[PDB]
Parts: structure tokens; C-alpha cells; sequence
């Protein structure tokens, strides 16, 4: 029974790290990437926390667990992942692992503790269950101030980017690191196998860091991508609507967007420091050499691509792609360019730990890819499936199928679907849904989507077959 | 088997008519009110079309029929009322009624015809089923024009109020009347009992009429109510959000709101003319003397009360109250001040027509009240129940319980409930939810709400018992 | 809030009493019949304990409560009525009744107590929930002895009829009476309204009584009915199979069947004594003059009609008909010949006691009939609906519709349905299902059955529409 | 896309063949066993046709497909496998296989044809769907004749064993072979990949063969096993009851049981001839060298072990074990002694044929075992899971877990479970369930069963946790 450590981050993009030729020097994450298996084409299940984390920890899609929206936020109907869904936490406990959890959970008050973990520290540790959804009255008021031409301290906009007072040592991130260190120190003194999860709120917006991280990337030198700040042409209406109050970006100057980037980059630099602190502790405690590690982001984050901020009900690569490194100390490092999914994390843990199966596995173990490289998937279609059933109480039913060359997005709450040619239009600027030159590609993607919905027993296949009847 | 005629209107308020001391002379509706049973405290089930109409025609709440949102609109998940829900239409057909339908249906393409009616004319008559939701790209563009300081013809704002070209004879309303006349003429030549439904889109916004109705009420002379144009204090966040694009009323001048009223009043005057035309035809065809008539609005309409336009996920009296007249030619006219519900229409039709029962009746027959007056309900609590599960793809789960003196609104997708003292604050300006002086009233209303949710087997009772635990 | 007493008996036939011109002098029950409302055409919902009692106490059919088989018996899948089904017991407790229960419950261990009653005494009072089904190894062994030509003490067959040692004072029946007396004496000392249920295992087989009841009816003088001991002609196979081990009656002589009658009659004589003891106690305690009383049998019992013993999956009148007397001290006594149902008991209690509604009422209040006589139902079809979904782990799906003149039984687990002309063949000897002279009656009964299944939302309507396609 | 032939037999035991050292010379089946992969410890999913065949063809357990009883038989509630369950038949058709079906289907009228196969010949081919259950009036009458001391032609008992008139050429088996030959001859003329299923009613009882098979095995020379004709000691009551009318074996002499063996052996001899005819046709048509073959029995058959005949709700090896040979022409022959399951057939077909996944796979592909031998399962628990939810309308909920050394049977409709030490008591004579010497084994098997029920999402896990509370 191997020791396992998961380092989970909130809205951490695939592309920022120096090992991906990104703009932030991340030597600790780069070292882990170089020692482990790089999943460079990893895709989340949903660009939203609770659905992505339920999928990650249960290995099933939201229509199977019922966890298909964020919990505890205006105006979601959901409060918690059912206690019948024990997840990898309870499964590991059942075969004698000591499981520990630190930080962001967002699957219901006390959840890790109710499933047998030591919930050492985090927002949800001492909360009562069935609480009222958090309703963003303060964010609403502050975005109205931004629209009225007000700014916060030092001309910042604290619903978007913020200099935190103090130092790294004062941060939530440092507290989570300190609890992670305690978790590792305690594990080293136990005869029981260890499964530890350290889950950081960073780099979730508003993009916030203390000095020196707040000023380490000059906003004036940020390279903005080809899809930055464009008017969306022939995109679905759900990309227009102000779902969360900060999604009104009408007041954002180019300077504001550049600062959103420079603060995000500072947050990634601070995350790199946090990862180094935990890896150094694992080494000092004699756990590192045999430690099976996953580093993953729950989804990405929009920094003004398509004039969007944060996240919402859509399928753009900046949100859909996630960073993923899986380090198995028994394997030679490899780079995997086959697409993989958040649904593949639970089966990988299941194979590592010989977890009992508690039900379906909607994904596949990544061990074959970690052992053999891309050739493990010889003869298989290179696809990923993404869902966006709900955004905080709004129903969308979104499904996307992504190949290396194309993406098809079904928006069943709209009349407008999306079709992107990722080979010629990797920035997803041009919706080709109405372009007859793409009839063969759309037909193929519709067939692949129907097959996936059938495989996972998604009840929206009935509606899909109506909407796409011309292509079946 | 009596002949039955339903005259159904879309967003027709309880209060406009001259028989209710309202500002519009409505002699044809007044005459029907004076000949029939006035339900002066009638309440809709939901301030939204498809849920209210499914409840009206099936006699069950949306959680039982599955019809708990509008159909066919961005971003609802629903397309049609299940064909397993035959409604009063199929039930009447099954015992030998000739059923006819004209006008607005909004329960799925071809629905009345699929349930055995002659669907003589209307939007949904020749539409394919399972169509894509109508997504309001044009309304979105036009509201952006209004926010940019543009206006339409003659300085109007055609997403709010509009002079139609031509005359009454050119209108959808006149076409629906003409088909209603044909329906009555045909019924008079048949030996079979008749059940006819004429369902008008009027007075649904934008508030539109031709001359002379467009100019018959001077906007300068409109009396605006105490809750007109106020800033909402301590109200739920769902009252703030721009659900449909025209809900952005930030560009509306007092003149614009006054014109919304004067065009609405013109629409009610035109409806009165339409009702007269159908009643005169019933008289000319020898059907009127034995004709059992229902005149009802599916819900009201907001004309700037609480600075709200049209409708949305809320429970204010201007939307929740509905006009209702039920004329049984065998009964002396009476005014009923006991509250009644949209759920009471199907059981009243069931008693009139001896319809077979196809399942639960969530309401009660109104015949006892029509026969005896208010004393029929001696010893019963005077309550009404209102739901707002969904608004066009947004989930809210709203429940309201209303007594003559108080209203309690549960907003389970928010942290803020509502409590109104209708005796001291009939305009519902002051939310008393946090006022300890109302602890007894809130406790009583919470107990009444729990009992109603139990009675109708609403699965949200579990969440209710958590949210309201302090008062149970 | 009136005081209510229910006297419930297990397998007590409609016809044994002297007030029904039956063979047993029952002066106490006759007196109650003469003082109350006689429902002389009452019908149980199912000829099996747990389903009948769940229907009685909840007012909903088994497909709605899930309680569609006996609990706790080989080889039923069921253990208890869900605690979400509070029944009239919890509903009465909720409005301030003191509810007390004595004797047979058979709806799950501790059930009356878990729903707020004082469970004073009875088999289920101190039992653990979720116990293993009682499997009749002893009965199996003893019926094998009977088939081998053995007899029990005094030549009796103790799986069919038995002389108990001692006297009435030593019996379970006397203990249940004594607890009933305590219940009434305690109720007389309280100002709180009283709801008491005394539920007797008598006269459930084996038919067992002490002297002098054991020898009170001479077996040689028993009048056997026209359908006694016949070979079943063209009847469904479920009437042939040995479901419970004592259903093998191949070893029964005519003397054994006569003695099963003698002992059944002795048990009815002892029941009449028990009823007298409780009514006399109510009189002595000053409760009788205002006491609202129901006396009912859960179903009948087969004494060799169609060569059947006890009960099983079938719909014969001797099992389907039930005794019912409802005494409302405010009403003149009347005889009701309209059919009524076990589903009508909960709504009658709900009207008497002003119980809150916890859901559907599949039956109707009997107060209108108790007040007006048969004319209350002028213009209603005189039908009863009977179900036999399960017998102790065997699935049958049986439905029967009964009119004063005809009975149609659907046996969906068989190829043979039943059709009886009760006018010309009240003993139900001749199955007319294939007789084209009865095509009009069968068609009418099929239509009535389809209507009833639709009304109660019985999911077997789909299969019914296949099986009866020729008749719809 | 390889060509696939399935040879399926009805109630064919694992042990009769000469390759298993059994009493019948079966050179054709032995040759296939010697050329292919022998699964000598194969286990069916249920000892009943429709459930076993639904599991075989869908790769999911009955609680997932709803196909958990025989269809079309007194007194099952079921008529057909849902057409939403396309099975391997529709999945193979979807990727361009020509699928053909001959013989016994027993999953609903027309089922193979409705799923895209050429249903060449068989009982279900031209039948109407939703027919009334076959009710065994003839068998009931004839078993009554046997109990009255009558015999059939030549002193036979035709509900148990029967000489057919004519020769092999006149048999149903020869017709099924002849259609199988046509299927192979037609497949040889197509370039399209072939998937053929030939499903024989033999050797289902009554055990029936023409000469010379009827007299080939001398009944006087039959070797009877150690568990033949014993009185069952401390066994569950469902083993005693006469579920199907021929289960009354009280009239069977030792000669009658010996002849049931003689005729069963004659039927296996005739099956070996049938298999030879199809394999020889495959060779003559040039298909054999690349033909991927499965030969399997749906379950075994009881020949008087524990004094049982045919099958019923129980888990004895003679019924639970099944013959299985899988021949992949690309692989070296191997004998597999690891247990395998009927749930492993669909995934094996899915791997051979690259079938799309239509949902869960409750089993595993057998290719790794076929390639590597038993070592493929190194470090896996050697278990099999068996269910007996229903027998022809009787509910039993039975679950069995089997290891090489032990078997635990949960009988939730009884108070008696079973525990067999297969090492010391391979004939399953001694129920050890109450033997404290076996507490460790029972505890381990209970844990393994709980894990399996959780893995397949069997809703009976809730009741299992109550019944087995002492052991969890
Ligand atoms: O596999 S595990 O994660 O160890 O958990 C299994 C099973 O998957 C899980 O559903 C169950 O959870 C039970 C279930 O819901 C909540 C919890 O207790 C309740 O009473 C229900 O039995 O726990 C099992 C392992 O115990
Ligand atoms: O009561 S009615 O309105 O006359 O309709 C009843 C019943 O309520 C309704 O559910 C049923 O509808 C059937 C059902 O769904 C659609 C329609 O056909 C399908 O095949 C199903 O049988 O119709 C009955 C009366 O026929
Ligand atoms: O109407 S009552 O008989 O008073 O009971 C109601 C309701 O009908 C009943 O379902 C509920 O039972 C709750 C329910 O299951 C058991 C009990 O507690 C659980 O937690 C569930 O909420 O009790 C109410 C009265 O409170
Ligand atoms: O995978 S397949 O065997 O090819 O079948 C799939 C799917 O698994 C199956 O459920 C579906 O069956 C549809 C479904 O029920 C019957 C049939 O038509 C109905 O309208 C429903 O949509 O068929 C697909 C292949 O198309
Ligand atoms: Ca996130
Ligand atoms: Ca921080
Ligand atoms: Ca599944
Ligand atoms: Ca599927
Ligand atoms: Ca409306
Ligand atoms: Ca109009
Ligand atoms: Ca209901
Ligand atoms: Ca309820
Ligand atoms: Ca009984
Ligand atoms: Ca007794
Ligand atoms: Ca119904
Ligand atoms: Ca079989
Ligand atoms: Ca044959
Ligand atoms: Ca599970």
C-alpha cells in the first residue's frame, strides 16, 4: 500500500509554468514534472469546483453522484455530496490508510471527516451542514462601485486583483502548507499507509498575493494572447450574462486586465514556493523516495480571453485544460500528449492503492500511459468529454467533445452550438457551427458525443438525438 | 354534460378592471363578473406561463407533472408537458366532449391536438416537437440600444411598449377572436357537448396595441402606486439580476414607465372588446344561457412596482394575484373573498363535466364556494400556496404562503427570505424577516408552509425543515 | 376533537354475525351495528394483513407507500412500513390526541411507538427492526404429519383448529381486552382527546379457542355453502399452489372442514364477548355516549369455499368482503348497501378528527353516507377496487373490480382472468371470462378498471393496456 | 473484426463431458476444449434462463437491466428485456457485423430482430410482444397423474424423461443445426464480419431424445453421486417448495431418477453430434481457422442431488457451475482454474470485436487469462458472485459468494443462510452456518459479499448490512 500525496489547486491553469514554456518561473513544480509523468493534455470534467472535485474523488460523473453544481452558493439547489458517496477518502480508510485533508473541500460541511479522514484544517471543518447558500451581496455592491468609477487601495480592483497586507507567512496558503507539513511529519511516525490531500484556494480570484509576489511580474510586460479582449462573434448567450456579479467586466481597463495577469502570475509563483516547502518536508521526513504524488488544478481560469473573467458555463481551453503531474517513484518520467480527464484520477488512485471499487469508474487508470507513454492508447480515439450542467443555480446542460484538431460544444439551453477548428483556430475565436465546409467534422464529433453519452448513461442522450437528428 | 368556455389571458393583472374599481372601463368583463362568481382573492400557482398552465390544465403541481419551468426558452431544460399528462383536454375528450383550442399553449408543439382537441389556430399548432430553446439575441441587442440612449418609432421603447400599425382587425387578438367565433358557431351545430379554450397572448409585454387603444389612456394621468420605482430594501438577490434581457430597466424614465401603464391599460381595453365579441357570438348562437365560463389570467405583470418589469422569480401580489370569474348559469352571482388557487380550476371543471380523475387533485372544486359564498370555507385556514421553482433555466425553489394579513416567502437559493405584513404594508415594501416583533407570525407561517409541502408531497420539505429548524 | 376507538380483527368474515343472519349469536356486535352505521357491502383493499393495514392506516394504496406485501414472513422482501408514513397515528398525535395501540400491528417492529402512540402491549412492541422473515418450519413439519395420517390431541389438526387449554381469562384476546380496559380507564382521567386502537389476532387461523367456545358449535350441524369442497373449474393456477404449508388441504376430511367451521364460530363467539367487555368498560367510564367507534376485520377467511383454507392470492367474496360498523353518536343509525373500501377508513378518521392531510387520499370519507344513507352516492358508479400484488413473497399483480352484479379479476401472472356474474352465481363457481354472452359486461368492467388504475396512478396500467387491448 | 460463433445450450452441466472425466463420450466438444481455452471453474450469474441470458448478452446484472426473472412464464411480472438494452447484438450491428440468431432467446418476442440480427429461426421469431405468461396447466395435470401412480408410454414419466419419436433428423436440435449450417454457408459468401448465435433448448427438461440416444446409457449402470437422494438437513425452505409443478419428486423411484440421468446423458450425446455438425460445416466453408468460438451452458441442471430436479432458487454447484470453452484461433490452448462468471462473456466479446461500450461492464474480459493462464489473476481474490433474485414470480433475493474452498449463500426471504466447506464437503451436504468453527470464514465471505454488492450498486446492500450486522 503506497503512500499518496495529492496537491490540489483551485482554478490553476495548465499553461503558466516554466516547464510548459509559460511566463512564471516554477522550479519546484518543474522538478516534480521532470521526475514524474507530465499529462500535458489533461482536461477537467467541468470548469466549476464542486462538480470537478466530486468527479475527481468519486470517479463518476455528476448525473451519477447527483453532484452537478457548486454547493453552498447563490443560487445552487445543492448543499453537499451525499454521504453515500464515500469517495477515494472512505475507500482508502476501509483498507487501513490514514487519510488526512487540508484546505478547500467544497463538497459539504465536515465532508472529509464524515468519510473517515483527519480533516486537519479548512473552511468546511467546523461548519454546520445544510447552511443557506452564500449570496454575494458584498461583491454585488463592490462591482457597482467599480461601474461608478471607484477603485480600491492603490487603484486596485479588489474583486479582480489585490495586494494582501503582510507577507507569505500570514497567508491562508502558508497555513495550509504548515498543516501539510504537520500531516507529513505525523505520517512519517505512523506504521499505517498514508493518503494526504492538501487543497489550496489559490489561485482562485480575486487574484491576490502579498509582496513581493504582488509586484514580481510587471503588468506593463504581460504578453496578452490573440483571443484577449475581443468581441465574441456568434457565441452562445450564456457567455454574455453576468452570472456572478464580478462577471460584469465592462469597467475593466487594459491596465486592470494586465494587473489580473500579473497578480495571477504572482499567485502561481507563491504556489511554486508552497509546493517546494511540502516536497522539502517529504524529503526531510524520509517519505519522498516512495511517495506517489498527484499535482492537479480543478480547472483553469479566464484572464480576459473572449473578454471573460474567472469562469462560467463555457468550454474554452483556458478553463477546460488543467495541469496534471502524476509521479510514481517506480517509473521513468514521460510526457503524455494523449488527452486525459479528471475522471481518470480515481481509477489511477484505485490501481496504486488497490482501493475497493464502490461503483462505476467513468474514467480509466493512467498507469498504462505512465508506464508505456502515448503508445498505451495506440488504436484508441484521442477524445475528451467535458460537461457544464449547471453554473451556481443556472442550468445549461453543456457537453463538449474535444479531439486534438476539433471541439464541438452542445448548448441545449440555447439555439447556438459551438464548433472550433483547434488546428487553424487554437484560440477558439471563430464558431464554425454554420460552416458547411465542416459538415464531415461536425458529423464525426456528433457520433463521438452520442457514443460517450451512451457509455456513461447520461440521460441527456434523448435530447441530444433530437437536437442532432440531421447528423445521426 | 354542460358546455364550457375558458377565456385565458397571458399576464393579465387582477386589479385593472372597472368591476375591481380599477382605472380601465371593462364593461364586457364587468357584465360577466356581475353574472358569475367573482374570485376576488384568486392566486396563481407560479408567475410564469408553462408552470401555471400545466397546473391549471392538469390540477397538479409541477413537481408531480415535471412541468416546473417555461418550455422552449433560453435556458430552460424543458420542451413539452409529457404526453402522459392528458390534462382536462384528454379527460373531456374521453367522455365524449368536442374540445377546441385557440391561441397560446406554451406546453409543447401540437400539444392540444396530441391530446384530442381541435387545435384550430395558434403558435404551437404546426411546430415540430423538441425544437431548440428560443434565445433572445434580438431583445438583447435592442435593450443594449436602449442603454445607449436610442429609442424606437415615435420615441417608444418597443421591448416595453409599442403602437401596433393598423387597427384592431389586424391584430393576433382579432384573429383569435375570429377563430373563437368559428369555434362557437361550429359547437352550436353539434349534438356533442363543447369544451372550448381561447387563450390570448395579450396583455403579455411588450405592452402593444393599435390605435385607438394605444392613446386611449394618457400617460400623464396614470396614478402610480406607493411601491412604484422604489429602491428594493433588504430583498433577495434574484430580484436584482437581469434574467431576461428586458429586465434591465436602468434606462427607463418615469415617462417610459407611465407609457408602460397606458399601453397595458389600452391592451386591457382591447381585451374587454374581444370578450364582448365572443360573449355576443355565444348569445347569437344560442349557447350563452347554459354556457359554463371561466375567465382567468395565468398570472399578473409588474409595471415598475419594486422597480420590476414583466415578471421574474418573486412572489409580489401584482404577479401572484390573478383575475378569476367563474360563471355557472344555474347559480346566483356571489363575490368570494376567500383565497383560491390556479390548482382549483381543474377540480371545478372535473365537477362541472364529471371528468374522470387521472390522478391527484392538488386543489379543490370551487362549486361549494360558488353555491354558498365564503361560508363554504367556515373553519378552514384562509391560505394560498405559490411556487417559483424555475425562471427560464434559473433554479430558485421559491415557496410562498399567503394569508389575508401576512406573506412568508422561502428563497432556498438565497440566505434572505421575505416576510410581509399585508395589513400594515399591502405594497410589500418592508421585509420583516429579521424583525423579532414578527416571531409569532413567522412561526405560524412556517408551520403552515411545512403542512402544505407535506400535503402535496413536495420533496423540498427536507431542505425546508433544515432552513426553518429554529421555528419548528 | 372527538374520542375514537378502533376495534380491529384479523381475518374476521363479513357474514358470521347474527345481525347479518349468520350462524353465531353476537349480541354485543349486533347492538353496536344497531346503534351505528352498518356498511354491509364493505370491501378490503387486499386479503392479506400488512397491505390491508397499511391502506387502512395511511389511506393510500401499497404502490404509493411501498407496503404491498406482508412484512416479516417467508419469503416477503419487506420488513416495515417506512417511518416517513406516519399514518393516522402520527397525524392524530400532531394535533394533540393521545394515541394508544394494543395487539397485532404487523407493519414493522415498534411501529406504533415510533409514530407517537403509547404501544401498550403487543407482539411488535419490544422487537428489533429489520429481523429475519419468520419461516414456517413448524407448520411445514406438522402438515407433513397430517399428510402421513397423524392427528393432534383429541383427533384435532392444530394447523386448522385447536382447543386451547384453560379459559378465556388465559387468552391473548383477554390480555388485549384487559389492556383496552386500562386504555379506556386512563383516557377517562385525561382532558386530552383519545384515539385508541385494539387489534386482535383472532380469528386468524389456526381457529383456536378454549372451552366453552371450543365445543359451543356442533360440527355435525354446520351448514356448508354451495361452493364448499367443489373442484375449481377453469380457475387461475395461483388458487392451486401450496403457498403457506397449511394450504395443502388434501388430508382434510369433511369432519375436519366442519370442525374448522365450529372453531371459527367459537372464535367469533369469543370475539363478541371481548367486544362486550370493551363497550361495557367505555359505558362504565362515561366515554361511550360520545365515543366514535370503528369495528372492522382486515379481510375474511376461507373455510373450504372453492376447497380453499385461510387466504391466498385471489378475490373471492368470502376473503374480499369485510365487516364494518362505524358508530358516530351524533347520527341516526342507517344500513349502507353501497360498496365501500378499506381506503375509506383514513378519510373518515381525517373528517372526524380534523387530521392534517399528509398526502393523497385514495378513498373517500364515509360521513356523507353515514349522514344521508345510500342516496349520498346517487349518480356514482357502485364499484370497489381490490388488489393482490403479493402473497408472502409470491408476485401476482392481481386487480379486481366488483359491482353489485359482476366481478372481473385480472391475473397478470397467469393466462386465466376471472369473470363472475354475482347476480346469477353469487358463490363465484362459474368463470364466464370466455363466454361471449358476457362481452358487454367484461368490456364495461375493463373500462372501469382502467379508469381506477389511472386515478390511483398504478404503474400496472401499462401492462393492463397490453393484456386488455381487445377490450379498450 | 473477427468472426464470432456462440454455441449456447439450455441447462447443460459443467461435468458430463469426457474432457471433464464425465460419463458421456463427447469427442466434438472435447476437441474444441483441447483447441481452445477451458474455463473449468466458470460460474453462471443465475440458475435461470432469462436472467442468465440478459447478463450474458448485456454484461450487466439484472438489477441494472431490470431483467431479473424469466420472461413469459407463470407467475413472473416480466415480458421482455427493454429495447433500450441493445446488447452485444445491436452493438456488433452498429460497427458493421452481420448478426444472426437461431433458437432459444427467452428475452422477449422478436428480440434479436428488433436489435438488428437476422433472427433466422426460433420460438420467439414470429410472436407478438406482451403476451400472457405461459401457465403450466398441462405439467400440473400430468404430475398429478404421476402422483396417482400413472405412467406414460413404455413406463416413462414424460415430465422428467421421454423417448421422442423418429430420429435426430426430426428434432428441434437438428433444425437449429440446419439453420446454423445455412448461417455459416451464407457468412462464407460475404466479405462482412459475422457474429452468429445458435441457442439450443437441449438439454432442458424433460430430458428427451429420439433413438438411439434414448437407450444409449443403461439406467442400471448410472453412477449416482454422494449427494443423490439425501434428505436435506438444515436447508432453506425454498428448496422444499413445489415452485414448478414437476418439482414434486415424491413419486420418483430410484429407477425414475436413474432414467432421468440416462436421458440427460443421451441429450448430451446428441448435443456433441450437433456441435460436430456445426464445427465440420465451419471447416468445410473455410471459416473454422479464423473463427472465434464460445460454447457455454446458461446454467446446469439438478438430477436428484439434494433430492432436487431441474432448477430452483438455490446455489448448489450442479446448477451454479457452467461449461465454458472460448476458442481464439490466435492463442495456445490453456486450462483456466480461476473462477470466471457469465458477466465476463460480454467484455470478452467487446475486446474481440472492439464493440462500443453501451454502459457498465460488471464483469471483466477473459482475454488476459486466455493469453497468460491463471497467472493473469495473480494477487486477485478468486471469487464468484451468484444471484437468484426471482424464480418465475417468487421473490428470493438470494446472493452467493464462492471461493475455491467455501460458499456463503444469503437467503434474505428466510431465516436460514447456507455456508459450505467445499474443500471437506464438495457435495454441499452440511450447512455450517451456525458452526462457530467457521466464524472466520463466514466473516471473510460476508465482507467479500458486501464489497461485491457495493461494486455492482445492488440496492439489497442496505438489507445485507442489517442481516449481517454481527459480521461487519
Ligand atoms: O466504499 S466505501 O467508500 O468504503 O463506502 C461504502 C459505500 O460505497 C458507501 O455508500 C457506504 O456509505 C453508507 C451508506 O450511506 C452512508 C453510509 O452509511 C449509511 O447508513 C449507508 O449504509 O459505506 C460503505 C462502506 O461502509
Ligand atoms: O385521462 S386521460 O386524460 O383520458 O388519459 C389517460 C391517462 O391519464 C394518460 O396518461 C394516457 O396517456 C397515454 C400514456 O402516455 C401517453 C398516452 O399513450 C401512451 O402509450 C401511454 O399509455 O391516456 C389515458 C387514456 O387513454
Ligand atoms: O403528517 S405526519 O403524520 O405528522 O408526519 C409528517 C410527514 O408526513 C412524515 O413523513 C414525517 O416523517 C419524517 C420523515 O420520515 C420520518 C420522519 O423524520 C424523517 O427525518 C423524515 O423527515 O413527519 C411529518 C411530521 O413531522
Ligand atoms: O449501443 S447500441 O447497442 O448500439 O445501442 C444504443 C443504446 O445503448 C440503446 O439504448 C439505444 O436504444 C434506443 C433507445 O431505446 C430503444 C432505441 O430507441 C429508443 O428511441 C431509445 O433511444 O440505441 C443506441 C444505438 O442507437
Ligand atoms: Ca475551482
Ligand atoms: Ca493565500
Ligand atoms: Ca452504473
Ligand atoms: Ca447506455
Ligand atoms: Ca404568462
Ligand atoms: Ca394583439
Ligand atoms: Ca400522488
Ligand atoms: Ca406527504
Ligand atoms: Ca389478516
Ligand atoms: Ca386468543
Ligand atoms: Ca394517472
Ligand atoms: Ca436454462
Ligand atoms: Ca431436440
Ligand atoms: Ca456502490
Amino acid at each position: 500500500k503506497p503512500n499518496v500525496l495529492i496537491l490540489l489547486f483551485d482554478d490553476m491553469r495548465f499553461d503558466t509554468f516554466s516547464y510548459r514554456n509559460g511566463p512564471v518561473s516554477t522550479p519546484n513544480i518543474d522538478a516534480l514534472a521532470n521526475e514524474g509523468t507530465r499529462f500535458d493534455q489533461a482536461m477537467t470534467s467541468t470548469g466549476l469546483a464542486s462538480p470537478s472535485r466530486a468527479a475527481m474523488f468519486t470517479g463518476r460523473w455528476g448525473h451519477k453522484t447527483g453532484l452537478d453544481d457548486n454547493v453552498g452558493l447563490y443560487h445552487s439547489r445543492l448543499s453537499e455530496l451525499s454521504l453515500s458517496e464515500g469517495s477515494v477518502i472512505k475507500r482508502a480508510t476501509s483498507i487501513g490508510y490514514d487519510v488526512s485533508y487540508v484546505g478547500k473541500w467544497h463538497l459539504g460541511a465536515q465532508g472529509p471527516a464524515l468519510r473517515g479522514a483527519n480533516f486537519m484544517w479548512g473552511h468546511d471543518k467546523d461548519e454546520e451542514r445544510n447552511g443557506r447558500p452564500f449570496t454575494p451581496y458584498q461583491t454585488q455592491k463592490n462591482v457597482a462601485r467599480m461601474n461608478a468609477g471607484e477603485r480600491d487601495k492603490n487603484g486596485e480592483k479588489h474583486d479582480y486583483y489585490k495586494t494582501l497586507p503582510g507577507t507569505y507567512a500570514d497567508t491562508v496558503t502558508a497555513k495550509e502548507v504548515n498543516e501539510g507539513k504537520l500531516m507529513l511529519q505525523n505520517a512519517a511516525k505512523s506504521d499505517k499507509p498514508f493518503f494526504g490531500i492538501v487543497s489550496f484556494e489559490q489561485p482562485h480570484p480575486p487574484y491576490r498575493v502579498p509582496e513581493p509576489y504582488a509586484s514580481m511580474y510587471d503588468y506593463k510586460d504581460i504578453k496578452l494572447p490573440k483571443n484577449f479582449g475581443i468581441k465574441r462573434k456568434h457565441k452562445p448567450m450564456a457567455q454574455d450574462d453576468i452570472w456572478w456579479p464580478w462577471h460584469d467586466v465592462s469597467h475593466m481597463s487594459e491596465t486592470d486586465w494586465r494587473k489580473a495577469h500579473s497578480f495571477y502570475y504572482g499567485a502561481i509563483a507563491m504556489i511554486d514556493h508552497a509546493v517546494g516547502e511540502l516536497i522539502n518536508t517529504a524529503k526531510e521526513e524520509g517519505l519522498y523516495d516512495d511517495l506517489h504524488i498527484i499535482l492537479v488544478g480543478d480547472q483553469g481560469s479566464m484572464l480576459g480571453e473572449h473578454n471573460l473573467y474567472d469562469k462560467g458555463p463555457y468550454a474554452y481551453d483556458e478553463l477546460m485544460r488543467m495541469p496534471l503531474i502524476i509521479r510514481d517513484p517506480s517509473l521513468e518520467p514521460k510526457i503524455i500528449n494523449r488527452q486525459v480527464s479528471m475522471l481518470d484520477i480515481a481509477p489511477t488512485l484505485r490501481q496504486w492503492m488497490t482501493l475497493p471499487l464502490d461503483g462505476d469508474e467513468d474514467g480509466r487508470s493512467l498507469l498504462p500511459l505512465m508506464k508505456q507513454g502515448d503508445s498505451a492508447d495506440a488504436g484508441k480515439d484521442d477524445i475528451s468529454l467535458y460537461a457544464y450542467e449547471w453554473y451556481n443555480g443556472g442550468w445549461f446542460g453543456i457537453r463538449a467533445i474535444r479531439t486534438p484538431e476539433m471541439k464541438f460544444v452542445w448548448n441545449p439551453g440555447d439555439s447556438r452550438d459551438e464548433l472550433y477548428d483547434l488546428k487553424n483556430d487554437p484560440y477558439e475565436i471563430t464558431n464554425q457551427i454554420d460552416n458547411p465546409k465542416y459538415k464531415k467534422q461536425l458529423t464525426d464529433l456528433v457520433h463521438k458525443m452520442a457514443g460517450e453519452l451512451n457509455r456513461i448513461d447520461d440521460p441527456s442522450l434523448t435530447k441530444f438525438n433530437h437536437h442532432m437528428k440531421a447528423f445521426l
